[PDB]
RNA sequence: AUGGCUGUCGUCAGCUCGUGUUGUGAAAUGUUGGGUUAAGUCCCGCAACGAGCGCAACCCUUAUCCUUUGUUGCCAGCGGU
């Protein structure tokens, strides 16, 4: 069951109310999130995210900080898998088509 | 009443647009920030990403050197004084 060896949770105060249901916690002014809850999500995850990864996968690892911003461009930047590892230009999803050409120039450079 | 022309802040660093985003809306962001530049100059940062007019460059001149050209200009080495 439990794969998460030592991810515990974290964060001490600075809590979002939202997230009681999944907090269990409390060891030393910072609260443990509920490890027996967080898994049954890698189920239902994986699962509908694999269930259209073979539908074809199409899917973009957001994940920014000079600090895990290349663990990140990794197996993950290998497959079906897109990716951002740096301050996420915002309106890239909304502004695709303004952004195509910022590509357009990558490319042709 | 005007065309054209001109002074002027000021060769100051400014003025804007598209798309995105935000606000019920006038509007905002971009162009609020940290540095630095002569500069909205540039670099970082950044719900913005990009662009146009101004900044800059392309123009004249000046300072070095090469090619060409030697009269009306030049005289280094020559012969004539
Ligand atoms: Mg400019
Ligand atoms: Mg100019």
């Amino acid at each position: 069951m439990l794969k998460a060896g030592v991810h515990f949770g974290h964060q001490t105060r600075y809590w979002n109310p939202k997230m009681k249901p999944f907090i269990f916690g409390a060891r030393n002014k910072v609260h443990i999130i509920n490890l027996e809850k967080t898994v049954p999500m890698f189920n239902e995850a994986l699962a509908e995210l694999n269930k259209i990864a073979s539908r074809k996968g199409k899917i973009l690892f957001v994940g920014t900080k000079r600090a895990a911003s290349e663990a990140v461009k990794d197996a993950a930047l290998s497959c079906d898998q897109f990716f951002v590892n740096h301050r996420w230009l915002g309106g890239m999803l909304t502004n695709w088509k303004t952004v195509r050409q910022s590509i357009k120039r990558l490319k042709d450079l």
